[PDB]
């Protein structure tokens, strides 16, 4: 199975004018890469997916894939959707424009059950050749992918290579990779990526990278050299920052932390999304001051 | 300029029995014709309004122009009758709610159905600051619609009620929340706005409460039954409106043993209402057992041709 | 069956010195018969059942025994345990002592299965032969007697007459009565009082009966002549001191109440309960502005 | 500090013509000591703690004590109770009767405030002088020690040396340790031992190690030691026996499986506690099937 694992960033979107902010998108990106990241993830929920056109969707896939040729950095684009149809596109898009693989999130607000959640992922592996990776997340879709239905895609799909999980539910990550033990499961939560990697977990999809590329990708790289000391010491000194950037609902605090390093040019979202409160901008402000945040 | 004192000017409302209509596929696109048919018996059993492309109209796998030419269609099938079309016309972008809502408007519809962004989980002041906009860009009455367990966030009663202060068109909500206190709460505080059952099974309750509709679900099946509980509600004919609701009980809970739509559209094939058990993925046909179990609880009620 | 329903209270247990205040405990109950209310509940869990002695729990069973005779009051008494034969020996108690039936808790900590909640209601039952009414509420035991438990326990045991529901869930109360329309349900959550009475419940178990016996006694009796108007518009009224006696956990701020109005002498829990925050004690403090308080 | 860590074990009480067996109980404990356990935590959830009265309770402290002198294994008793007084009392008798330490669950059923949780534990600490090790079970008791009452507790008294965590919550076993890395963290939660242990954690507290001793001993010391691919071996291994023994509440599946393995003569529980569904009767029976188990 070809797979895509390691440090991964789950790319935020800038905006200038409600437009993408094309040029700092590709900034933003080659600081990752300079900070050792091994993939970059465009357009998921930190992306602000839901917002964006199906246009400026695939643009910034695009971009992505520019940004990093030359590099060993890959591109794992964001293809997710609540619609079957939808999501094929998404994927054979990304594979006709040079990603080296996509991310597929759990269709949200129609809630499928298991035996659609199957044949909505079979139909998305079934349009490319290129890995697919799963991506839970049921504080946002409202649905689960359980551990029977993600091991019976792996087995029986050959681009389904793993799972992201973002469920705060560690007895899930020992019962998927205990029953299929070939698979890659990948961490969705800043928080607990210690714990996810010294099960066995591969690799981290990351809010934090945005801001602090470096230390997610030497606890990473720590935790696979089986590390485990280091791994911890640094997943124990980032436990602060990695709450605070969800005080309100993620992309809003990671794009104010990004906005007070000077990494952004503005505080700009698309609605639904807004501002955070000005309490809890103060709070970002004042947890960050214990880091240590790189330039370009 | 705005202000904070809308909530007894005059607002108009959509209230009464009102039906999420499923929406009809064959060979993979909408059955148009069948969804006209649907329309009409809904308007022949006593219904009030009619909501197409909700939750249960699978609106997240209908395309944008599918999506508008459900809304005509119903707008079409209800003139010369006094059904309203309380147009569904929610997103979690709130750009593309704008545009859905402004074309409910253009396109004749009495009123939107708006439901709170899925996905993306906005802060009670994104939630305020979206809906502001969506009732800024049209003057058609709009009913907000929260249920958490499909969207992953919830329209605060605080952040209800300054809508309904701060805005001429919102006037009330669809809860499918499963929280009568909540609806204590809402009407404790702020009486004068419509709220409306989204949740079957406790339709009478919410009725008793104050509620001035429902939005339902049983009624695409059974829409005398439906029509004829709101309305004895209504006159607080209280006995009769709980007696129904209890005959109730059972269907309303089976059309839900499998995500909604999957259970209704079932039990609309087998009274022969619609051709085909089709649906768009990931949306699938129910498991073995739960067709059977659906078949067997709708043998106890009465269910009305075309 | 014989019955106990309408307006009912679960009392408060005043503490003097660190040990219960017998006659604070009697003046308190007979407040409440002077103003309208139909049976009291003694030693729930708002009468700090957890830490009083089995002496005190009993001698209290005692004291609103003796205080409602010659009066239409029932005493309801608690008798709730998580082991079977202790909630046996209560309840024989009460029926050897005058009680004219039983409130149960379901088993708490221990969380037993449906089966076991079955066969623990059924020896309860079985022990004495004045009323039993069943107690839920799940989220102080853990466990939640399903509706199909509840019904089988009406249907096979003859003294099991109802069941006092406080798990904030409408739907459930629909289905009790819809199934099994003959028994008696009980509202344990004021703020939802009149919903539940409404659907057909026959009476409440109040906190807020315990400095508001009047209004509450009003709401109950103008629900069960189906006088829904004027009852609904107490259940409205009273939904703000419903909901600030919870800001801490019951009975904090109903004694905390009681002792604002000069009810009580001086506000003493047993540990682990405690006073409230000072700010809480302002806020109830607040609240109760709005009301009119019934002295002795 | 003076602490109690390692391998533990919540022992079931046996049960015969409704007395506790008080053979089988020390020829159990002795099993235990054979096979690398460190401690023994006599009279838990495990063990039945609501059903036995305050005499039974003090008698199986007494049993393990006596068993485990002039052995290397340690007792940890259970001494927890939702009212403190009583909870004070337990803690003094153990200390009186040679316990190396107590256990004590935070108070169930009533739903004490922080501030009154942490003058529950004041107070239990300060009437002894041996370790006092927290217990957090929010999905029994209803109530939650928050991280901050712990490392408040930990710093403020002398002999609260940590706290056995059963909450499915890793991210919060990354807070405490992050923060208050001096304590210990023992995990209460048989599926997930390896990833506690793996942050840093020091010990369990085990219903597995019940039935199979020598496997939960060996993933305890595999860890400890830092061989964490041998530790997850075994709790990958674990995993299916870890999770059928709660296909019905703790300890309906364990004693069931230590009376199919021929280790108590009788499966009688106290009510409310019964006997397990007959396909869960069946269930457990396969499971065992899959491990190696010791007997006497
Ligand atoms: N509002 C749409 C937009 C999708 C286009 C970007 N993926 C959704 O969240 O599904
Ligand atoms: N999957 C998209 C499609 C919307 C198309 C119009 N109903 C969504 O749910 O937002
Ligand atoms: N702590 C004991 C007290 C029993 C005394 C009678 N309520 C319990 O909660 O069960
Ligand atoms: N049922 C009481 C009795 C305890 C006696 C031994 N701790 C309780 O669970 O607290
Ligand atoms: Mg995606
Ligand atoms: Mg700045
Ligand atoms: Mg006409
Ligand atoms: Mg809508
Ligand atoms: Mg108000
Ligand atoms: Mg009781
Ligand atoms: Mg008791
Ligand atoms: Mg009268
Ligand atoms: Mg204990
Ligand atoms: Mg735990």
């Amino acid at each position: 199975k070809n797979i895509i694992i390691g440090a991964m960033t789950a790319l935020i979107t800038p905006f200038k004018n409600g437009k993408v902010d094309e040029q700092s998108y590709a900034r933003l990106i080659k600081r990752q890469i300079e900070n050792g990241i091994d993939a970059v993830v465009p357009v998921g929920t930190t992306g602000e997916s839901a917002t964006l056109t199906n246009e400026e969707h695939r643009t910034c896939i695009e971009i992505a894939v520019e940004t990093c040729k030359g590099t060993k950095v890959k591109v794992l684009a964001g293809a997710g959707s609540n619609a079957t149809h939808e999501a094929v596109g998404l994927a054979k898009f990304a594979k006709e424009h040079g990603a080296d693989g996509i991310l597929s999130v759990a269709p949200y607000y129609n809630k499928p059950t298991q035996q659609g959640l199957y044949e909505h992922y079979k139909a998305i592996a079934q349009s490319v050749d290129i890995p697919v990776l799963l991506y839970n997340v049921p504080g946002r879709t409202g649905c689960e992918i359980s551990t029977d239905t993600i091991i019976k895609l792996f087995r029986d799909c050959e681009n389904i290579y793993g799972v992201k999980e973002a469920s705060g539910n560690i007895d899930k990550c020992v019962d998927l990779l205990a029953h299929e033990p070939r698979m890659m499961l990948i961490s969705g939560e800043d928080a607990i990526n210690y714990p996810i990697l010294s099960n066995g977990g591969k690799g981290v999809i990351s809010v934090t990278s945005n801001l602090l590329p470096d230390m997610i990708s030497a606890l990473t790289h720590f935790a696979l050299d089986e590390n485990y000391k280091e791994a911890k010491k640094i997943n124990d000194e980032l436990y602060n920052i990695n709450k605070i950037l969800f005080c309100e609902s993620n992309p809003i605090p990671i794009k104010t932390a990004m906005y007070l390093a000077g990494l952004i040019e503005s505080l700009e979202f698309r609605l639904p999304l807004c501002s955070p409160s000005k309490e809890n901008f103060a709070k970002i402000e004042e947890v960050m001051k214990k880091y240590k945040i790189k330039g370009f």
